[PDB]
């Protein structure tokens, strides 16, 4: 299973070439993971005002087939790993509307929970109710 | 006189038509403002880190004519009014390269200063240091 | 009565300060006028991709109240004037969750229509069915 | 020895925690292979109007330190890999004011040279001037 994040291409998306910037996919893989929190872990999101911080690891893109100007796009997220203190998410971007299902581009990201302090940047567990959540998200065989 | 902030038009502020999408043009007021008090009101860049914020009360565009992917664009910015605790800048748009120099638009935006309050935002007074640099305008 | 565009605040919508910057007001009264066209006018929306081009010749906003990354924004629409090849917007920005609804900012913009003719951008009149659209 | 594409940090890409949202950094490639082509190769400039492309294959990111508001980074960029039609460049984000240069992160990116004939994306080999172009940035050991 994934959870679906849904982007409509907009006009200020597309180059002068007639499809979507390769940057904006990047972009989207940030709404799905912030729009996931609101979901299915509120507490989280919420705290990130209070102490905590998701800080980006590396994130990577791949792009298949081109998109356009009012296209209905669907960003799929999967969980690939949980260990400690990191989270390894993968990105499917599948044009859902018009014409049929096309895989467009596929995407990855690495976020570490931190906190601040003045020694610095601390690394701090994957809080539980964000582990509770990104479970349903697994891959199983 | 004028403070001119330069901008090289990129591919992704150019859509599908083939020429600048309107909304970069306020984007690059920002960049104009915000690299005047770098240039000019260092102190007043570090305060914006404590206390200190800079609120956008308005903005308005005209457009003209249309830019292009790799235009050399200045954003020549010229200041209206010193209101109390409000600014108010105006901006001239130039493509100076490549052809003429051509006005593909104008614009104008106004500032407040804002010290953060108990759980809110108040007005406070222009810097003293900002003040001496839209002097020199 | 108003066209209403949704828009949930993204974190990359925000400044250090916290609130949505400036700029990203402007973009989503270009969101709502797309919007719009695949809604009610999508006969239009497909003469652009061969001749046809909505020119924007000004735009304008005042902001009111600061938005939050998460914010749920209705981008509210009317017409203000239809004149020959022009086209009149306004618009309001209402934050509807979380909390009480909020106006959050005020918007307008003109837009001229256009399709080429010779070497050059030429003013058309506004399209039938955009012309039938604005008008609800 | 690298192509130095210079990049003062503006508010808009900064969010709530006061560093550098991470999708800005991947914008930032797109400027500096644009800014070469301005530079080294600006006959390739010109075609891109008339019927040659550089479509994104793949980007990817690695983020090691944070950057804020009215750093200078330098957007270095090497030439990993020239393969017919394709281009792998590689990047190092460096922080040169304030303070100690610092690395930021590291990013790479895959191009593809197409042109349309008709309404069709072939392959076309990389332009002898950009081919040339490049050549100047290539790994020495």
């Amino acid at each position: 299973d994934s959870y679906v994040h849904r982007h409509v291409v907009t006009f200020d998306e597309t180059n002068l070439v007639g499809n979507v910037y390769f940057a904006h996919y990047l972009h989207w893989q940030g709404h799905c993971r912030e729009h996931f929190l609101a979901d299915h872990a509120p507490g989280v999101m919420a705290a990130l005002a209070d102490g905590l911080a998701l800080v980006t690891v590396d994130c990577h893109a791949d792009f298949y087939a081109e998109g356009s100007a009012f296209d209905e796009v669907e960003v799929r997220m999967m969980l690939d790993r949980l260990d400690g203190h990191r989270i390894a998410m993968s990105f499917d971007y599948v044009r859902v509307a018009p014409g049929p299902p096309t895989l467009l581009a596929q995407g990855r990201q690495t976020v570490a929970c931190m906190r601040r302090a003045g020694h610095g940047l601390e690394p701090v567990e994957v809080p539980a109710e964000l582990r509770r959540a990104l479970s349903r998200y697994a891959v199983v065989a």
